[PDB]
């Protein structure tokens, strides 16, 4: 039941191993999606920033050299002050993405390569030891049938011997691979125990990597997680932001009306009336 | 009391007539400030929507070939539907601007410019009528003054003339010089009646002109009133979108842990447990 990385991939080929360690570095390349994407967007919002306060500046300098009157002036202003606002909102907003999320996204990024590059050799070194040493095995599994069988033909052959001296060079034989035979048994004995040895650590091992790798994943999900909300916090403050000041430029379009302006004009600057 | 231009605006050498050609003018020049902020606004919009595009694009093709697993993958695919989003808003954000305001906006004033430029030749050749009028009088009353003189001259010298000849020269400058006083104060009389019906129909034009005027202005403030709040309404549309769509990545940031990933991964890839 209860599922986890430590709990479900145990197969007899280490099949789950390589799907993990595939997951996870498929995990920290897919971080570069988001990194180009954070830095491509700050680098958008700081050109925006820039060029709309190079737009505001060639407002202000209109506003005055081309003077206005009244309300109609004061709401020329109040356009200009909400759009350098807006500027000054997004350049802000540009900086929080290059440095805060981007730079700390491609960082960690980097870190997450170092310790799955370090985890990948140490797993890769102990199931080596796992395959050397089953290898071995066989190997010398062959060598003990091997020794046996020529004992097995030398004791069969110990009746068709003639000479003082070819009856000799037989029983020589005879112990030779007598010892051999003795020699590569035990040889195999613990060479198989060794083995069965680094079977039980690939296991203990392997139920602290797996978790080793499950913190990787673990930290990498939620990191991109909370660096999203940032994100989309970040954002949602200028757009909060730049719909206030829409408000306020709404809110004064409608306080006065073009009959104001003749009226209050006429009281400045009337030359007398007619009688 | 009660003030407008045709009202408060009656001064006997015309001030009032300058003050409001010149209010009205420089009304007109200073719809450019607005005129080239809605151009370069548009253009802004424009080229962040269009760059915008291409981040998406960049990033829709990373997600593809970087390819994520559950949750997060599909959450980086919110990202790519509100980014995408916003883009299409500001595009549509842009068009608005360049055709419906700028272009409306331009096309408006130049016709105010052109409205203004009859009504202001209208004026000066009416104005001038009473000056011509004024001046011609003065002149024929110079004329009347000096002739008058010359006969009160000659009737003076009527005595010291000694020939038959000089007595007739005399007399004939007598008479000729009393046609002349007789016809110029004629001339002058009705001349004068001229400047006065000159002086009662300028009034007649000014109550109407004025008025003109008036509606020149109200047009001129209640079409930029208007046409900025239209900016302000399309400027809004596109922020209360975008609050919307970050919510939608808030929301669903919200809606998954780490340790679900965890879970659903091992369900569907693990190879076995360990018993």
């Amino acid at each position: 039941h209860s599922y986890s990385y430590e709990a479900c991939f145990w197969d007899p080929n280490d099949n789950g191993v390589n799907i993990l360690l595939g997951h996870i570095s498929q995990g920290i390349r897919s971080c570069d999606s988001m990194i180009l994407f954070f830095k491509q967007r700050s680098e958008l919002e700081k050109d925006y920033a820039r060029r709309l306060g190079a737009i505001t500046g060639k407002l202000d300098k209109d506003i005055g050299t081309n003077m206005d009157y009244g309300k109609l002036n004061e709401t020329f202003n109040v356009v200009l002050s909400v759009e350098k606002a807006r500027a000054q909102s997004h350049s802000k907003q540009s900086e929080i993405l290059f440095r805060q999320i981007y730079t700390d996204t491609k960082a960690f990024a980097a870190n997450l390569q170092a310790r799955y590059t370090t985890l990948s050799g140490k797993i890769e070194r102990l199931r080596m030891d796992k395959f050397n040493k089953k290898k071995g095995c066989e190997v010398l599994q062959k060598k003990l049938q091997d020794a046996q069988i020529r004992f097995r033909d030398l004791q069969l052959n110990e009746n068709n011997m003639i000479g003082a001296k070819r009856v000799e060079h037989n029983k020589r034989e005879l112990l030779k691979w007598e010892s051999n035979s003795q020699e590569y048994k035990v040889q195999l004995d613990v060479l198989k125990q060794e083995y069965k040895a680094s079977q039980k650590f690939w296991i203990h091992e392997w139920a602290q990597l797996s978790c080793e790798l499950q913190e990787m994943e673990n930290a990498r999900i939620s990191f991109l997680q909370s660096k999203l909300q940032q994100f989309a916090t970040s954002s949602m403050e200028t757009y909060i932001l730049e719909q206030t000041k829409m408000d306020m430029l709404t809110n004064h379009l409608n306080s006065f009306t073009a009959a104001d302006e003749i009226s209050t004009f006429s009281k400045e600057n009337g030359t007398g009336r007619l009688k």
